[PDB]
């Protein structure tokens, strides 16, 4: 009857939902056209490696095209939409494919982190388009709730939207839990212990990888560091028997014995052959040390930027508790 501001907001929310599907489809097709196809023709990575990076994305595109097609089809001649509830509830089951996808994400990301070392590739965001699908999944509750809050009590979409939101919340929570477990298992199976006393039961018992990432030490060594809930593991990414592995650099440091010290920019002292500007070389460092008699250790580690350095400080402090 009366056109309300709320109804205009509801139409905005519905239109926005479909535009996001369109944007996702466009970006995933673009990933394949600008990155996959081009690298394949120029053999920038093996067919194996490329299949492992864009291979699954192609199974997700049809899911979103189907949702978009249905949302488009239901619009009235004037472009408005009466109900989106039935369509969402009927489409949701196809999200089961996100389980398979999110589970293989760790292997793809691990490979991708290694490839940014290859010059052939870097002589080209290839590094983050893989996060697009998961980001969309995580955002569905927010997007559907934006429609719900402007949906009137006499509109049946209220119940259907409440249902869709609840179901997706359940899907996301489960996929996030499994992803966390898969990540921790994936890296534990790839740790390589080539020297005495590097194994530790705390690594074996870990079920949570708080955070991990590349850090460069004050001697120019590129390390991949893993903060499991109770133990820090410092490694170098290497290839051992056809596979990307993480060779322990020192014995693991139990979090209960890890002393963390923030270093101000310029406080670090560098060694070895010499980021390129002197200021870039001495910024964003922190120190981790471990008292262990003859095997005591100390590491001055450099994060990727100011934000990444804080992330590391926050995670280590949180794990220590």
């Amino acid at each position: 009857q009366v056109l309300t501001a709320k109804e205009i907001k509801r139409q905005e929310a519905i239109f926005e939902l479909s535009q996001g599907e369109e944007d996702l489809i466009e970006d995933l097709k673009l990933a394949k056209k600008a990155y996959h196809d081009p690298m394949l023709k120029l053999s920038i990575m093996t067919e194996q490696e490329l299949n492992q990076i864009f291979g699954t994305l192609d199974s997700l595109i049809p899911l979103h095209e189907e949702l978009l097609s249905q949302l488009r089809d239901v619009r009235k001649p004037d472009g408005s939409t009466e109900h989106v509830g039935p369509i969402l509830v009927g489409w949701l089951p196809c999200l089961s494919s996100y389980d398979s996808y999110c589970s293989n994400q760790v292997a793809a990301k691990a490979l991708l982190d290694h490839k940014k070392q290859d010059h052939r590739v870097q002589d080209f965001d290839l590094w983050n388009f893989l996060d697009i699908p998961r980001s969309r999944l995580v955002k569905y509750p927010l997007l559907l709730r934006e429609i719900l809050r402007h949906t009137p009590n006499d509109n049946p979409d209220q119940q259907h939207l409440e249902e869709a939101i609840n179901i997706i919340q359940g899907i996301v929570a489960e996929i996030n839990t499994k992803t966390g477990e898969s990540e921790c298992r994936y890296y534990k199976e790839r740790l390589l212990y080539l020297e005495e006393g590097q194994k530790d039961s705390l690594i074996d018992s870990s079920r949570v990888l708080c955070c991990h990432g590349e850090l460069k030490n004050n001697r120019g060594v590129k390390l991949h560091v893993f903060l499991f809930q109770e133990v820090l593991v410092i490694t170098r990414a290497v290839t051992h028997n056809e596979q990307l592995c993480y060779q322990l650099y020192r014995q693991p440091i139990p979090v209960k014995d890890l002393t963390l010290e923030d270093l101000q920019d310029g406080e670090v002292r560098l060694g070895g052959s010499l980021a390129f500007s002197n200021n870039e070389r001495v910024k964003n460092f922190f120190r981790v040390s471990f008292k262990n008699g003859s095997q005591s250790q100390t590491h001055s580690l450099q994060a990727n930027d100011t934000f990444n350095k804080q992330q590391w400080l926050n995670c280590i402090r949180q794990a220590k508790e």
